[PDB]
């Protein structure tokens, strides 16, 4: 039954054809099951391990790096293998790296908890239905509840289906709908049809939504929808539907990878360009250079280096209490352009606070004076002080304030509890009432010593003094008609009727103040006149529709109550006349106040070019008032077309909506799906958006946003949906979390540039040793070992570079900003040209012009393949020698050690930026050298690798070749800052 909130109770009973008095039939329930299925959100299952590993292989660079590992296996099989059988295992290192880099990724994806299973925790197991099967109530499996069933709910029950209320058997039925509206105050339901067929859950006061739970009362209803078709079912349907996008950086690495897949295909054509005429050996040569061509092109270990860089940011962030569940999100938080954030529980403490209160002062003539007070503290904890005119006063010095707190402590069902496990006070009962309980604690009316109390005894210390002052005989409950409630108290002394027993009354100000024939002035009573009533009804309207928009409760007493045996308590309708001839005492103003640090944190995002949008299910006038307090709006700023309710927003034509999401800062009366749209719209303008929330109703927006941030105090659902938890609930840690993102990516830019322009030299070299007939090509094992650990250690040290000073004064980077720019392309083309020649020039220097180099002949080194009169006097097996290739390896090692010293800063001299500033960089160069020394001096490693040679002079030669790269860059660096300024 769709739109059941708008039809009558008879109409709903008629829609299915049932009476309340007797349920559905076994005939009906069987047919309904076959029509509507069972009552359950369907579980969503993760990917199988087979289908998870396969996803690692979809990337092209690993799809071609896999292809090169296979090609190596064949070459390993052939007699070059069998000449040196032990050292054919270079593919296994390739394969092992592909297996490792894939295994860390699957563990990244395998370790993950399900936010839909977290939602199904709101499905109750059992349900109470009346069916025609039997006369009594029937407790059955809630998944067997079909629509049209008659169901019953009492205190503490989870509502098992979306239910239209038929009969509220208690006085009020109070429901906790935080799962849909994000609010915590109990909603008072009714049975009258709500007509608008496009009313939001906040307006559907006659509905009971599956997942929500009953706070107080008992009710009977008829099921409107079961299973996925329910408001909570729409939440997960939009949660399973959303699909998280590719990181902007991972887009570039896919962009970059997609181009190597093409430029690798092209260099293989230029090798075949050797057709200038002006079989196993020929085959092996085409392949043995193709494999090394791929190994020299794709930056292996860059996935390894990137992973450990984020993993350390995860570790440093946890020091600042930001728990990062997804490692790729530590950089996307830097380019956050917009921050969408929930209100209650996020920007505010979600703890009702009594900010202001007043009582009468003077009443003479048409003049009426009020004592107005201010109460500090933004939490249920009894911490905070009462102020009059911003100077602290002692509440118990005002006789009117004594009565005000007595009414607050006695006309109250709520309590205060200190959770020793959590270390924080928690409400016991209604949020609205618990606020009054905390007020009495802050305003220690009878001056009870509370400094030495344990934290558990402090919770109710002051209320318990008042409880022992007067005995609470009975309580006239809250009822919808009068919007008021009362308690009947007897003095519990020997004075009895002389000191007199009293009625204490609290409720909506209009209803109470009408039934107030007197006005309390301290101890004395004065008749309620026109002027006095207006003066108090004036201030209430000011506190109601002001810059402080506060729910006001009127506190009155009845000094001469009716006779205890004269009042009947079966009937909630006589209660209003019972609460008559009252004496007005005072008024209190309530607010879920913003967290201490939220305001300043917003100003910091504004300073960093990040806007903040509030999106709340709370009433609009309240969200606007919290917005002014936070700084989203000005204190006197006339919000006009800048704050919309979900309905007003939905009423705009689709075109105007996207423009609204760019100019509007506040959104209220919002259903869960409304938040996901606004995120989606902001994303349509291609700015990275961040969603902060804590409730279940935020899980759609938390998933859609590129970066979800859940509060620690929030629901599990919200955490499971998001990529970051604020352990300490400190909103300031978001601003700090961004700073890390901006800083990391800057360092990521360096070690990506550093590791890539290292890869570009390995292709210039491998091409030179292939275009010209040079024997000495770098062996793939060297490129691997260097690109993995010899280049890995330095690149990771670029991750520790100092951050920029203005890092938080620049606007967010464009997500499509390219890493290698225009000149920086040339700068690395020139750097790539050098290191490409420096490794191949060493190769020739051994044979041609060296004392231990027997070859010489240069022109014959270029044509050494055939190997007799042209090769006479020289051994052919001397070209396989390991000594001529150490220079190539040691050139590349020393130049990339030096190129890493150029990577500590783009476009800036190291004469001006000494490597001292990054001490980590220098130590990492040492270990790559110390490990390089190891790969040259221990038989198991110089057998796979090359042998040390010309130690006295070769080392000088490599150091003599590697120096000009610092000058090449330092000249290119000076060319850069001379031209960038103009
Ligand atoms: C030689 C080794 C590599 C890995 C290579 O070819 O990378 C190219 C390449 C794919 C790009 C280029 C490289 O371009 C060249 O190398 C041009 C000359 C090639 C001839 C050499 C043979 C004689 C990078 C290396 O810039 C330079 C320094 O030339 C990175 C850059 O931006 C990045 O991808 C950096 C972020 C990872 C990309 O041009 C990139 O392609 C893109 O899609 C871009 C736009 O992104
Ligand atoms: N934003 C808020 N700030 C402060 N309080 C809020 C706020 N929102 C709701 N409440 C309190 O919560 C109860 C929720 O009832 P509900 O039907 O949702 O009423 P609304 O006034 O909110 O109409 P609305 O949905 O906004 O159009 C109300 O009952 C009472 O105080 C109200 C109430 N009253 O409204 O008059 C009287 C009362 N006693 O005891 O007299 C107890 C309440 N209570 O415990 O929640
Ligand atoms: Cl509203
Ligand atoms: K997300
Ligand atoms: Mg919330
Ligand atoms: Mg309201």
């Amino acid at each position: 039954m769709e739109a059941a909130h708008s039809k009558s109770t008879e109409e709903c009973l008629a829609y299915f054809g049932v009476s309340e008095t007797t349920g559905l039939t076994p005939d009906q329930v069987k047919r309904h099951l076959e029509k509507y299925g069972h009552n359950e959100l369907p579980a969503e299952e993760g990917k199988s391990l087979w289908e998870l590993v396969i996803e690692q292989f979809e990337d092209l660079l690993v799809r071609i790096l896999l292809l090169a590992a296979c090609i190596s296996f064949v070459l390993a099989w052939f007699e070059e293998g069998e000449e040196t059988i032990t050292a054919f295992v270079e593919p296994f290192v390739i394969l092992l790296i592909l297996i490792a880099n894939a295994i860390v990724g699957v563990w990244q994806e395998r370790n993950a908890e399900n936010a839909i299973e977290a939602l199904k925790e709101y499905e109750p197991e059992m349900g109470k239905v009346y069916r025609a099967d039997r006369k009594s109530v029937q407790r059955i499996k809630a998944r067997d509840i079909v629509p049209g069933d008659i169901v019953e709910v009492a205190v503490g029950d989870k509502v098992p289906a979306d239910i239209r209320i038929l009969s509220i058997k208690s006085t009020t039925l109070r429901v906790d709908q935080s799962i849909l509206t994000g609010e915590s105050v109990s909603v008072i339901k009714h049975t009258e049809p709500v007509p608008d067929p496009r009313a939001v859950n906040q307006d559907k006061k006659n509905m009971l939504f599956s997942g929500t739970n009953i706070a107080a009362g008992k009710a009977l209803g008829i099921v409107a929808t079961t299973g996925v078709s329910t408001e909570i079912g729409k939440i997960r349907d939009q949660m399973a539907a959303t699909e998280q996008d590719k990181t902007p950086l991972q887009q570039k690495l896919d962009e970059f990878g997609e181009q190597l897949s093409k430029v690798i295909s092209l260099i293989c054509v230029a090798v075949w360009l050797i057709n200038i005429g002006h079989w196993i050996r020929g085959a092996i040569y085409y392949f043995k250079i193709a494999v090394a061509l791929a190994v020299a092109a794709i930056p292996e270990g860059l996935p390894a280096v990137i992973t450990t860089c984020l993993a350390l940011g995860t570790r440093r962030m946890a020091k600042k209490n930001a728990i990062v569940r997804s490692l790729p999100s530590v950089e996307t938080l830097g380019c956050t352009s917009v921050i969408c954030s929930d209100k209650t529980g996020t920007l505010t403490t979600n703890q009702m606070s009594v900010c202001k209160m007043f009582i009468i002062d003077k009443v003479d003539g048409d003049f009426c004076s009020l004592n107005e007070f201010s109460i500090t503290g933004s939490t249920y904890a009894p911490e905070g002080e009462v102020l009059k005119n911003d100077k602290p006063i002692r509440s118990g010095q005002f006789d009117g304030l004594v009565e005000l707190a007595t009414i607050c402590a006695l006309c109250n069902d709520s309590s205060l509890d200190f959770n020793e496990t959590k270390g924080v006070y928690e409400k016991v009962g209604e949020a609205t009432e618990t606020a009054l309980t905390t007020l009495v604690e802050k305003m220690n009316v009878f001056n009870t010593e509370v400094r030495n109390l344990s934290k558990v005894e402090r919770a109710n210390a002051c209320n318990s003094v008042i409880r022992q002052l007067m005995k609470k005989e009975f309580t006239l409950e809250f009822s919808r008609d009068r919007k008021s409630m009362s308690v009947y108290c007897s003095p519990a002394k020997s004075s009895r009727a002389a000191v007199g027993n009293k009625m204490f009354v609290k409720g909506a100000p209009e209803g109470v103040i009408d039934r107030c024939n007197y006005v309390r002035v301290g101890t004395t009573r004065v008749p309620m006149t026109g002027p006095v009533k207006e003066k108090i009804l004036s201030v209430i309207k000011e506190w109601g529709t002001g810059r402080d928009t506060l729910r006001c409760l009127a506190l009155a007493t009845r000094d001469t109550p009716p006779k205890r045996e004269e009042m009947v308590l079966d009937d909630s309708s006589r209660f209003m006349e019972y609460e008559t001839d009252l004496t007005f005492v005072g008024v209190v103003g309530m607010l879920d106040p913003p967290r201490k640090e939220v305001m300043g944190s917003i100003q910091l995002c504004r300073d960093a070019g990040i806007r903040v949008i509030m999106i709340t299910g709370d009433n609009k006038g309240t969200a606007i008032a919290i917005c002014r307090r936070i700084g989203i709006f000005g204190e006197n700023e006339e919000v006009a077309d800048r704050a919309y309710t979900g309905r007003e927003f939905d009423d705009l034509p689709l075109a105007e909506q996207r423009e609204a999401c760019r100019r509007a800062c506040c959104f209220a009366r919002v259903e869960p799906s409304h938040k996901s749209k606004i995120v989606e719209y902001l994303q349509s303008y291609d700015e990275i958006t961040a969603m902060t929330g804590d409730g279940v109703n935020d899980a759609p927006a938390l998933k859609k946003a590129e970066i979800g941030i859940a509060m620690g105090s929030g629901t599990a659902v919200a955490k499971t949906a998001s990529e970051m938890v604020l352990a300490d609930d400190n909103f300031s840690t978001i601003v700090a979390a961004v700073e890390e993102g901006r800083a990391i990516y800057n360092n990521m830019k360096q070690f990506i540039r550093y590791l890539i322009s290292s890869n570009v030299g390995e292709v210039v070299c491998i091409f030179l040793t292939a275009a010209l007939g040079l024997p000495e090509a770098l062996i793939p094992v060297q490129l691997l070992w260097v690109n993995l650990v010899t280049d890995g250690l330095p690149a990771t040290a670029l991750g520790f570079n100092p951050p920029d000073l203005d890092i938080m004064d620049r606007p967010p980077r464009s997500p499509k900003e390219p890493l290698i720019s225009g000149w920086l392309f040339f700068r690395y083309m020139a750097i790539g040209g050098y290191v490409g020649a420096a490794t191949v020039g060493a190769a020739a220097w051994w044979f041609m012009y060296a004392e231990d180099g027997p070859g010489v002949t240069y022109h014959q080194l270029t044509h050494f393949m055939q190997c007799h009169p042209h090769f006479e006097g020289l051994d052919c097996e001397i070209f396989e020698a390991p000594e001529p290739m150490t220079m190539a390896l040691s050139v590349l090692v020393t130049i990339e050690m030096c190129n890493a010293l150029n990577s500590l800063s783009e476009n800036q001299s190291l004469m001006r930026m000494p490597p001292w500033v990054n001490i980590w960089l220098l130590g990492s160069i040492c270990l790559s050298m110390s490990l390089h020394f190891l790969i040259l001096y221990v038989d198991p490693l110089p057998m796979i690798f090359k042998l040390k040679a010309l130690d006295l002079t070769q080392w000088l030669m490599v150091l003599k070749i590697s120096l000009p790269v610092i000058g090449l860059d330092e000249i290119l660096k000076f060319i850069a800052r001379n031209y960038l300024e103009g």
